[PDB]
């Protein structure tokens, strides 16, 4: 109930500034290689061995594992700073511009901008740009700085829009088996994007490009965390909407991904999270 | 000061039965997997990223790493059976025998035995034999079995003796800087075994070959814990014997390597598994 979480956009100067250098301070420390390589582990880990689920993503788990991967982020952010909290991209919003990459977030004071094509791609504008923000490949070796590339996929030329995101909200089930990429009426898996993807979530990823539309290597860019916050608002939104549905598996889903199973790399279960203000935060919106 | 680690071949039938039969409940579950994960996970996670240091080896977090490793493991242990504690394969006793390959420990009642060069190295013998254990590879998918070669290398023909053990004993030091594996007169890198290497720890790893031999796919044999708690037998015995000494680096370190320092993938630190009996745990020898 305490912590508020803004609209990026509606974050003042010095907001905008001390999250930065927050964010700075962490990777300087070394604390947020931890995330990096906790979403790239989760990634490899399948529940079970052999299928495409596993513990972050493609089931049941994507949702909570996410809200847990956040509340600790921000923790660590508070730790810094006990101002900071983490902000919400509200992409959808974005999606109403013309060139979505004039949005003030990508602005030299905060995320920085779009890749440049002379230089493959790289970020050379912002906080984050090469030779200010070091990044680390698959292996966990140290690569050669952020890359971004808007809407350059086919699949995904656009960011999602505000009816994307009515339309995810508009499904009366949480998930639904197998509880996978193929699962039907299930929010968890439109939300995150495989209902005739990539959309929502998914589309998110790919349309920013470089790193991030690669899974073991997505936190890379901050404006994941970012993102996440956002899909983290849209499901607590749903939660309170179909406040008589529950989360699902309860029970007989791979393990993993039930109810009260502990989600790698943690020992934290889908029931801990899933009452985001008892974890001590909120969504201006709620306000 | 409950729980009792005892040497393998102390083991009574019962309580190797009971040992072997919670293990393979632990991987039906689930649970076990996430072990194999865990250690992989932080043998990828280099501190600070573009050495060749890691969390779990490599570095003065070598120790207090596995000790939290067993820690949580022997946990998992006492969740499906209360009477099973973590024992300990005393290597170098095993040693002193002219075949070690015949030793107890490698029995069909318990790990099984030696790999079967008709098929690949394949263990076709004991309860975790190909067709009853089922391994995962580097990728975190299916592999075919659990593989042995003992004594196969020509860098590691035999087991480390107890002369190795006593001399590292002798040295005063946890550890000294650089903090990795070029460190001299450090009890953390000896033990390890880069000192000469392969040597001691390592040696054992090497020795066993198969998934043993391997970092990333170790643990996918159970000798591994067996293995590991003979070494975090060792150290406290060093602790013992040393006790104005304290681990290393206090601070000053990489960041993960220090006495307050969280391990990745966990918060716990280096202090707070410095006192083996303060977890709840002693070594047979002790008493
Ligand atoms: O971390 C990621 C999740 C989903 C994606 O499609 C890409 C990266
Ligand atoms: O996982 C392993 C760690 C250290 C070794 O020396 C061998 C395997
Ligand atoms: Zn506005
Ligand atoms: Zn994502
Ligand atoms: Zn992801
Ligand atoms: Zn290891
Ligand atoms: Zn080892």
């Amino acid at each position: 109930k305490y912590r508020v979480r803004k609209n990026v956009l509606h974050l003042t100067d010095t907001e905008k500034r001390d999250f930065v250098r927050t964010v700075l301070i962490l990777k300087e420390k070394g604390i947020y290689d931890r995330y990096i390589a906790w979403h790239g582990a989760a990634g490899k880990f399948h529940t079970p061995p052999g299928s495409d689920r596993n513990a972050a993503h493609m089931s049941s788990a994507f949702l909570p594992w996410h809200r847990e991967y956040l509340l600790r982020f921000e923790r660590d952010l508070q730790s810094i700073n006990p101002e900071v909290t983490l902000p919400y991209w509200e992409w959808e919003t974005d999606a109403q511009m013309q060139d979505p990459s004039q949005s003030q977030i990508w602005s030299a004071d905060f995320m920085g901008g779009n890749g440049n094509p002379i230089k493959d791609f790289i970020v050379d504008t912002g906080p984050f740009a090469a030779g200010r923000w070091t990044t680390i490949d698959e292996q966990g070796n140290p690569s050669g700085g952020l890359k971004r590339n808007f809407g350059a996929t086919k699949e995904a030329p656009t960011l999602p829009t505000r009816d994307d995101v009515l339309n995810a909200l508009k499904i009366t089930q949480y998930d639904t088996p197998p509880w996978d990429m193929t699962s039907q009426n299930s929010f968890r898996n439109q939300l995150e994007g495989f209902i005739n993807g990539p959309q929502l979530h998914n589309r998110v990823h790919r349309w920013v490009g470089g790193q991030m539309g690669v899974v073991p290597t997505a936190p890379n860019d901050p404006v994941f965390f970012l993102h996440h916050a956002n899909v983290d608002r849209i499901w607590a939104v749903w939660q309170i909407i179909h406040r008589n549905q529950n989360y699902q598996p309860m029970k007989n889903g791979p393990f993993g991904q039930n109810f009260r199973d502990p989600m790698y790399p943690w020992n934290t279960t889908p029931e801990d999270v899933m009452n985001h203000r008892k974890l001590g935060y909120v969504y201006d919106i709620e306000l």
